[PDB]
């Protein structure tokens, strides 16, 4: 579940923030939001940053349309596969 | 699950609110938010109170960077261990 977390956070930060200097904040940002998605937080108005109801309208830029597809795959793997695999692990 | 709740609420209130007089509101605040986290509410914009998108920007202060780590551990224990232990209890 932690490798799936990093498989999503690194491209999302890379696509949405293309103009970053090296900083230890990059370690925070690739882990932070994808972790809280395991626990119910979809960040509904930060998906599709180029939409009209977005709370991150300045992050809209070249290629940020990829991130809704990335997050759809992420949560399918996390809730629908890995959380239910973990329920099933405990039962048996 | 109730002791894990108090193991998290007391330090979060202590770290984020260091200048409190004795009041019965302290009994409320160490229980209130950690309980609603069991039920889907991550309080996404109150995590990392020193961030730019925070809804509690005046709570930023010395040592408030500890609370995202505390809440990550809390919800791992609550959903991923204790809720699934309770699903498994009912099944068997
Ligand atoms: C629930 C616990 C996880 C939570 C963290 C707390 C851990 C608490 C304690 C846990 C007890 C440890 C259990 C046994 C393992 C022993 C040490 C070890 O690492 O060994 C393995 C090497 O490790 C690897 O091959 C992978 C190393 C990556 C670890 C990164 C942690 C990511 C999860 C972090 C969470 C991210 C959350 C994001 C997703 C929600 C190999 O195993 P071994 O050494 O051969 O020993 C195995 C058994 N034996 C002795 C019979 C051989
Ligand atoms: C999975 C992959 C993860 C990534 C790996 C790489 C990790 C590299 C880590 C690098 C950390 C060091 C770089 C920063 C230097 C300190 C200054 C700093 O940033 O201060 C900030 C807090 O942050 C801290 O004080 C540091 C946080 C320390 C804990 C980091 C955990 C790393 C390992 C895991 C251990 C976990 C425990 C369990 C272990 C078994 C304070 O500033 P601010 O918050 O920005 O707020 C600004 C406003 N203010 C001035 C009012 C404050
Ligand atoms: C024991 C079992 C093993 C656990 C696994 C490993 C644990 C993960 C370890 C991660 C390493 C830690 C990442 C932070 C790096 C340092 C941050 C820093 O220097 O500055 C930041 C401080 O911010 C913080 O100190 C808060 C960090 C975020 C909380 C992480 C919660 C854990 C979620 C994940 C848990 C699952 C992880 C899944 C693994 C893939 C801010 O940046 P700054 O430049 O200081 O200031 C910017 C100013 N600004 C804020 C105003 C904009
Ligand atoms: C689902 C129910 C819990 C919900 C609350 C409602 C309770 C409803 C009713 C429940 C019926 C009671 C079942 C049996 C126990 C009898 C009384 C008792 O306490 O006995 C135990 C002492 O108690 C302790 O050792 C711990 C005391 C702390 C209780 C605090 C409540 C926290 C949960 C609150 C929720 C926080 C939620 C936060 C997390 C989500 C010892 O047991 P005993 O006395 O020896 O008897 C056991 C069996 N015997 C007779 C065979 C020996
Ligand atoms: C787990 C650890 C928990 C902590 C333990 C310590 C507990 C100590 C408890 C202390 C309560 C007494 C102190 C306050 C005095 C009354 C005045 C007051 O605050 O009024 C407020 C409401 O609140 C109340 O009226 C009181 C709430 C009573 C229920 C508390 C449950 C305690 C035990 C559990 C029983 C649960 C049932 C199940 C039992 C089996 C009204 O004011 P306000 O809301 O601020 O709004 C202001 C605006 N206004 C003026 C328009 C209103
Ligand atoms: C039966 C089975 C056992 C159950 C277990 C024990 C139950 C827990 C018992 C907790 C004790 C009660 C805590 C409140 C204390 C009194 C509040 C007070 O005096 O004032 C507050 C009134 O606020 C309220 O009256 C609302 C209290 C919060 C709701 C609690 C929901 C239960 C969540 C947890 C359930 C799981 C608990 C898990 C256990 C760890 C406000 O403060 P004030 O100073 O009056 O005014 C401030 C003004 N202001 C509001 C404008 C800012
Ligand atoms: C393939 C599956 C079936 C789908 C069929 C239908 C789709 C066909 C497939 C792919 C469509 C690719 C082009 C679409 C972009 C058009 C709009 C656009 O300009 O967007 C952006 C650029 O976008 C680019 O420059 C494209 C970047 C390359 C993407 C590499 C493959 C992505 C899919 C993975 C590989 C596929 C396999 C994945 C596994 C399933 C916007 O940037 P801009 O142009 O500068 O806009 C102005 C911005 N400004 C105003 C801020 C300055
Ligand atoms: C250790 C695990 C691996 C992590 C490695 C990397 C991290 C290395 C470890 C720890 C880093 C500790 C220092 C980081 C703070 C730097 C930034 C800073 O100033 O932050 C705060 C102060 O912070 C303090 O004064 C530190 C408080 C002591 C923390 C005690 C241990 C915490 C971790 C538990 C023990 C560890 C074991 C836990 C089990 C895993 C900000 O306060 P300030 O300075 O006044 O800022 C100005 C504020 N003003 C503008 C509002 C006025
Ligand atoms: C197998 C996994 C692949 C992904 C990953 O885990 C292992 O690989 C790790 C390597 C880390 C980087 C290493 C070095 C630096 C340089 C530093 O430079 C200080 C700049 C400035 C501070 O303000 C000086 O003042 C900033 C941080 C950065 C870029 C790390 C970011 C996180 C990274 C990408 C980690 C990530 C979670
Ligand atoms: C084993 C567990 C350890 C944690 C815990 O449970 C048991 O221990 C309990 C003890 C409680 C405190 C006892 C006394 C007071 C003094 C009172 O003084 C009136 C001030 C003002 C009112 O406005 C006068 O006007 C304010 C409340 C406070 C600090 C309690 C807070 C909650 C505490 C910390 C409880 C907490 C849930
Ligand atoms: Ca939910």
């Amino acid at each position: 579940m932690a490798l799936v977390l990093l498989s999503f956070g690194v491209p999302r930060k890379a696509i949405l923030y293309p103009h970053e200097e090296p900083s230890w904040s990059l370690a925070k940002d690739i882990v932070f939001h994808p972790y809280w998605m395991i626990f119910g937080e979809v960040y509904a108005y930060e998906i599709d940053v180029c939409a009209n109801d977005s709370t991150l309208p300045t992050i809209c830029g070249p290629g940020t349309w990829l991130t809704p597809f990335l997050q759809a795959v992420y949560l399918f793997v996390q809730y629908i596969i890995m959380v239910n695999l973990l329920i099933a692990f405990f039962n048996n």
